[PDB]
């Protein structure tokens, strides 16, 4: 009894179906393609290939329309599940299909086909966040707020420029995904268990049937290679780092202390104890989820580190992490878009905090330096003027001319336009600077580029 | 549990993203048991009458027995989490009374308690699994005291050892895992319940009495810390990570001993796969999976560290990410401890091959240096001398013992016919007579000591 329990434990420990069912569709189209290779190589007649294709097409439509059926079976993995469902439709012809093929090059192929499908969905979700960000930017070009270094008020910025910062981060995530795609777009099918098919299959022809751009150059490498999962996990970890920063900023902007931003009821939840709470749960989950992506990355690295060639059962650990991390990344991309959709920027509070920063003390200092006051003395004087202004509870620009002239006689009426928030924005007029004219052009450039 | 502050419902995609039920239902028993203890705190302080508490306990116990019978039923609900699920089922059963149970409590409070209760049970199981492995290793050692084999450093033939000694090496690793689990359990055996959402319950509850009801050793000293603390998850993950490193080395060793090249070990069919064509080759499936599974435990560790890093006080929603990581990592560690034990029974050590290999690679060269020392030759000099003898032995393709005396005396004139008994396999073992050494008497003393420590 406890022997049987132990054997059943071993079967659960060993089996992969419960996560690799996720590869059903890829295993099936992969099988279609192999079947054609076998014809070129004289194992299958053209008729057996058509019957096999027919049964695989029916199975594909059935898995699409009801994926939950796979997990009803006690098959050990999908390859064996698909094989079993093939034999029901076609008899021993569904075993003959595995001729010249191994589970090692089979799963390598399925996995890369899955990555292609998934990178595609990630590219879309990523482009959608960019577009959500750019749209948010368009509607908040007038939202002047404090920029931050060290979480201290620095030169003022606009909410729009803040959005386009994340657009840029996301644009690099997009090219990272594109590059990973091109690099993984190589068919490992026809590589046998480790040393190649024992048939004269045309692997480049086979790759074409699979939709891959070329075939792998080395069978040992083909069966042992999981770079694409490491690289996709890297891309995801960096993407999630981006989203964790976005979340951190929005959560600060969302504090009662800041009051910069109000989030929608759709994307927010309450407290079981505290009747007033409206918490940024979605933003917090997005940053909390950075860790599981990172863990998936670390785990895959550790799994592959020190692993001898060619194939090893350790490599069955390549899927759960990848699946979880890419699902997470996709969910976070969607959720970040959703948060933006309902966001309200509280413009007066943003501007009030911008003005309580005294960044224009700089502009005062070199107004004075431009008027001839020595550097050291200029800074001393503005320092004094700033202390007095906070004592009176007003911005520098709010001091009457008679008051400012007590700090330096050279200050005149022309000081006031030079101290304005608008003036300080308009000076940053180089590419990527925060002047409204530049931000406006960046939004337009991103609209055109994003479609 | 909330909604009065809200004018609009959650978006469907937010609900799927935010809900914890699909995994926190694992805490059902703990949640209900904590709720019972909380109902008692509430009497103490006038929120509930004695008969109201008795009535809540009845309904909670019904839920407990229902949930024990088929936990899966929980997942039929669209409840946000296990806490809302319990409260909702209480209300169905007792009406308005069910709306009273959450007085003075928060989910921050509740989940912190539920998770520590679950850790206690899980650590216990890990401890049990760790001890069976130790004791399975000890028994394998018992039965393989005579299996001289090569010892390795750098995967190079070092000095002879025995398979018993190898086994006991892993016993020592596991015993430190065991003590790490015990120390972690002590630190975590502290009740956070009664700390509200961060600042305390607004009630004169006796939190040490509450701890007693829950089976904890004491109550936490600071509400802010209590609702925000996940040290115990990091500490358990880190113990699991170390434990999994040990298992990965165990895996690496056996997979190596199982090669056609070594041939030291035959494993059971129960734990391997292979082909009827080549019944000699067994793929070490369980072992490969044990070492492969090290990563996900390492990943859970890194992941929880990252999620906790830079988080302000007190509770934050990020902390909902603790459970999935911990569940996976401790389940993995438990399964690997069980499979390691499964691999050990029916394992067979192939003695003739082990012994043959133990006599190769000039693994007796230390004995010659030591022999030179005993004749007065400074160890460093002896070492150099023997190294050169090895270079000549390699050149002749002979073991040191097969070098004629006249040849050996070219290296040192002090060498006489008594080197030869010193080069034997049995003498390599006998000479290592200090504690933790490989002599037959030391290994026997170590086996007997491990048997006593574990019995």
């Amino acid at each position: 009894r406890f022997t049987q329990a132990a054997d059943q434990r071993f079967k659960q420990f060993n089996d992969s179906l419960r996560f690799d069912y996720r590869l059903a569709e890829q295993d099936i189209v992969g099988s279609v393609a192999w079947s054609k290779a076998l014809v070129t190589v004289g194992v299958l007649t053209a008729e057996e290939q058509a019957q096999l294709e027919e049964a695989l097409n029916v199975l594909l439509e059935d898995v699409r329309a009801r994926p939950q059926q796979i997990l009803e079976s006690d098959a050990e993995d999908i390859h064996s599940w698909v094989e079993g469902k093939l034999i029901d439709k076609v008899g021993q012809l569904g075993k003959k299909l595995h001729t010249g093929r191994s589970r090692n090059d089979q799963v390598a192929t399925d996995l890369k086909l899955w990555c292609k499908d998934t990178v595609s969905e990630l590219l879309t979700a990523n482009r959608q966040l960019q577009s959500a960000l750019v749209e948010t930017a368009q509607n908040n070009q007038d939202a002047v707020m404090p920029g931050y270094t060290h979480l201290q008020r620095a030169q003022p910025v606009t909410f729009a420029h803040w959005c386009l910062a994340y657009v840029e981060m996301l644009a690099r995530d997009e090219s990272r995904l594109q590059d990973a795609l091109k690099r993984l777009d190589v068919s490992p099918l026809g590589c046998g268990a480790l040393a190649g098919t024992a048939y004269e299959i045309d692997r480049e022809q086979l790759a074409g049937w699979l939709g891959f751009a070329s075939a792998t150059r080395n069978s040992l490498d083909s069966v042992s290679d999981r770079d694409h999962v490491l690289e996709l996990l890297s891309a995801a970890a960096i993407g999630m780092v981006h989203l964790s920063r976005f979340a951190e900023d929005l959560i600060f902007f969302n504090t009662g202390e800041a009051g910069f931003v109000e989030l929608s009821d759709r994307v927010t939840s309450g407290s079981s104890l505290m009747p007033q709470k409206k918490n940024p749960d979605a933003l917090e989950l997005i940053r909390g989820k950075c860790g599981r992506v990172q863990g998936a990355l670390t785990g895959m690295m550790m799994t592959l580190k020190g692993l001898p060639l060619a194939y090893n059962k350790d490599m069955q650990e390549d899927k759960e992490g990848l699946f979880d991390a890419l699902d997470t990344w996709l969910d976070c991309l969607h959720m970040a878009a959703l948060v933006l959709d309902g966001i309200q920027v509280k413009r007066p509070r943003c501007q009030e905090a911008a003005q309580q920063g005294y960044a224009n003390a700089t502009e005062l200092a070199d107004y004075l330096v431009a008027k001839g006051v020595p550097f050291r003395e200029a800074h001393h004087i503005v320092g004094e003027a700033v202390v007095e202004a906070i004592r009176q509870g007003k911005p520098l620009e709010d001091l009457p001319l008679s008051e400012l002239q007590k700090f330096s006689q050279v200050i005149d009426e022309d000081v006031y336009p030079i101290l304005s928030l608008q003036s300080c924005l308009d000076k940053r007029a180089a590419k990527g600077g925060v002047s409204p004219q530049q931000v406006a052009q960046a939004i337009a450039f991103a609209q055109a580029r994003l479609g």
